C-alpha cells in the first residue's frame, strides 16, 4: 500500500477531470469552466488496495491549465475534490 504510480490518461482519467471541473463549477471561484482534457502526467496513490485512492491531475478547462487533487472511495465509487488551483505552469 501507499504506492505512487503514473497512470493512463484514458477514459477513467478523463472522467476524473470532468468530475473535478463539475465539482469546482458548483463552487464558482474559478468561473464557469469548460472541461477540455486531462494531460500527462496523472499520478495515483494507493491508500489501500480496493478501498482508498488519491489522484493528482493536470486538467485543461476553458483553455487554462489547473491542478486538481481527488480522493476516491473505491467501495462506494464516491469522489471528493480536495484541491483545484491554477492556472499552473505546464509539467
Amino acid at each position: 500500500m501507499g504506492e505512487w504510480e503514473i497512470i493512463d490518461i484514458g477514459p477513467f482519467t478523463q472522467n476524473l477531470g470532468k468530475f473535478a471541473v463539475d465539482e469546482e463549477n458548483k463552487i464558482g471561484q474559478y468561473g464557469r469552466l469548460t472541461f477540455n482534457k486531462v494531460i500527462r502526467p496523472c499520478m495515483k496513490k494507493t491508500i489501500y488496495e480496493n478501498k482508498g485512492y488519491e489522484y493528482q491531475l493536470y486538467v485543461y478547462a476553458s483553455d487554462k491549465l489547473f491542478r486538481a487533487d481527488i480522493s476516491e472511495d473505491y467501495k462506494t465509487r464516491g469522489r471528493k475534490l480536495l484541491r483545484f488551483n491554477g492556472p499552473v505552469p505546464p509539467p
